[PDB]
DNA sequence: GACGCTATAAAAGGAG
DNA sequence: TCCTTTTATAGCGTCC
């Protein structure tokens, strides 16, 4: 069994490595988010969820481009942006 | 076009 | 293992 751990949910039915992952995915259903913005009080799902909006108060931006340097929040919007210097308008 | 941001999935770290 | 963190992937929505 490489993903043991199923979603209970008929329509979803998602499988899992790990019970933890399996679980933090059962919150998108429930609609439980246990990880807290000390800042403006919002919640969120994951711990990441939480990290990427941290960021949005201190305007924090460890993503750095490798060809131009420039600094972005988040992972994919620093990754995505990364792909405009391989082509034209 | 570009990118700020949220969501969510996949994986890894660390301690008992 | 269980719990914490980290990395990857998808879109949305809006301004240019
Ligand atoms: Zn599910
Ligand atoms: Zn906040
Ligand atoms: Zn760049």
């Amino acid at each position: 069994m490489e993903r043991p751990y199923a979603c209970p949910v008929e329509s979803c039915d998602r499988r899992f490595s790990q019970k933890t992952n399996l679980d933090t995915h059962i919150r998108i259903h429930t609609g439980q988010k246990p990880f807290q913005c000390r800042i403006c009080m919002r919640n969120f799902s994951q711990h990441t969820g939480l990290n990427q909006h941290i960021r949005t108060h201190t305007g924090e931006k460890p993503f750095a481009c490798d060809i131009c340097g420039r600094k972005f929040a988040t992972l994919h919007t620093r990754d995505r942006h990364t792909k405009i210097h391989l082509r034209q308008k």
